[PDB]
């Protein structure tokens, strides 16, 4: 239950990350967006990402401006039950197995498939923003970490935008 992993990624393994930001109350949108722009939290989300895959619902396809979709230095790969639904530039695919199929995969949203890939992920980015955004009905919502995770958390920081937040990585193996 405690022994290490690596951080090096071999070229014939499937290493699935999360990574989200979420108010402290556990709201990560509400209506189709992100309630929040950090600079700090954009650039962080980029820094990790870059130049993997990355794996999203459709719904947060659709809520990307069409313009910036598909996100570049990534492979886009958005989830989709529709047999009908198509992604200009990215893959569209039926199943999270599908989805998983290069090494290094970081699954970017939303709720729905933040939940869905929790069991074969082994790293969470997070970022926490201490907003006053009580959870609503209908709002996505982050998923919970269990006691299989073990993970770090930074200080409290301040972000350009005036508002504090603060980083957590957790892995398990
Ligand atoms: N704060 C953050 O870090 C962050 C990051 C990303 C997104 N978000 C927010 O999350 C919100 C969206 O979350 P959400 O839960 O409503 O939707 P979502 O997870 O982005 O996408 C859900 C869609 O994914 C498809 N899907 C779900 N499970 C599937 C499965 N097993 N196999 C194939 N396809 C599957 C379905 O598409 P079909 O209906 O087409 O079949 C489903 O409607 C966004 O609006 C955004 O606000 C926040
Ligand atoms: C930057 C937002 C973000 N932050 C973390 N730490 N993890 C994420 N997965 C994450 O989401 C980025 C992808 C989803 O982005 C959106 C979803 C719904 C509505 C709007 C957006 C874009 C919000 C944004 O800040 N975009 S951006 O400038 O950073 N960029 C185009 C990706």
């Amino acid at each position: 239950h405690h022994h290490h992993s690596s951080g090096l990624v071999p070229r014939g393994s499937h290493m699935v990350g999360l990574i989200w930001a979420q108010a402290t109350s556990g709201v990560i949108g509400r209506g189709g967006d992100i309630p929040w722009r950090l600079p700090e939290d954009q650039a962080h989300f980029r820094e990790i990402t870059m130049g993997h895959t990355i794996v999203m619902g459709r719904r947060t396809w659709d809520s990307l401006p069409a313009k910036v979709r598909p996100l570049p230095g990534r492979r886009n790969v958005v989830l989709s039950r529709q047999a009908d639904f198509m992604a200009s530039g990215a893959e569209v695919v039926g199943s999270l197995e599908e989805a998983l199929t290069s090494p290094e995969t970081w699954v970017i949203g939303g709720g729905q498939v933040y939940a869905l890939a929790l069991p074969y992920a082994t790293r969470c980015e997070v970022t926490e923003v201490d907003i006053g955004l009580p959870r609503e009905a209908g709002d996505a919502l982050a998923p919970v970490l269990d006691e299989t995770w073990r993970g770090e958390t930074g200080e409290w920081r301040f972000s350009r935008s005036g508002l504090r937040y603060r980083l957590y990585s957790y892995h398990r193996s």
